[PDB]
């Protein structure tokens, strides 16, 4: 609506509005939090080129733009099965799976 | 533990350990997975400074390293209570707390 409270969110796509409807909130898929008062932009939290994936009215008190949690690095072994992670005597840290191992470190 | 299964992780200070408790696999607090053996660091996968705050065994078959979701704007109104955004039909974006407005857009 034109309300968010506590535990509440926006996420990429959602607004808030009022003004009969001249007035938009809205979180982009280009990372920028937007004020739109009819044709221009008033406002923004210039979170644009990052990956902001909800803009949360916090149960602390704080209302926080977050970017979104993202792979860093991988084994790279998606479409493996029943995997299990061993850390072994021999040293090797070896990703097993059910044909095999998928990925080691040796 | 020396096993992490299908959708387990290490979490932050969380480790795999060898059964001869001779090498250590640490998630560590600065985001790097390091491998010790003894005291000497043999193997890491260098994302110290990346904001890992996991390394989980995914059902999918893929172990993957995340970070944290990272705050990149905020209103800087911990403590204030009973909090809510609301967007006026005088065009203002308050947050409002218990005891008063808490941030504002027309100030
Ligand atoms: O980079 C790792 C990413 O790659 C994919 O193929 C999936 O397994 C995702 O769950 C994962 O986040
Ligand atoms: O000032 C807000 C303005 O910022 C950038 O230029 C873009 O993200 C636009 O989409 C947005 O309207
Ligand atoms: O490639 C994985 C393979 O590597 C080595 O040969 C050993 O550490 C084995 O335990 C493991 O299965
Ligand atoms: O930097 C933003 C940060 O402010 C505080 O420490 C808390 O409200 C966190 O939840 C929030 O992520
Ligand atoms: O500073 C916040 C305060 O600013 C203006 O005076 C008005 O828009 C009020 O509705 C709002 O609560």
């Amino acid at each position: 609506g034109d309300t968010l409270t506590a535990g509440q969110k926006l996420e990429r796509g959602g607004s808030l509005q009022s003004g009969n409807g001249a007035y938009t909130l809205t979180l982009q898929d280009d990372g920028n939090l937007v004020l739109y008062a009819r044709d221009k932009a008033v406002w923004s939290t210039g979170t644009n080129g990052q990956d902001v994936v909800r803009a949360e009215v916090q149960t602390d008190g704080n209302f926080v733009l977050y970017t979104a949690e993202k792979p860093v690095w991988h084994t790279d072994t998606k479409g493996k099965k029943e995997v299990k992670l061993v850390l072994q005597d021999d040293r090797n840290l070896v990703l097993y799976a059910k044909d095999g191992p998928a990925w080691s470190l040796e």
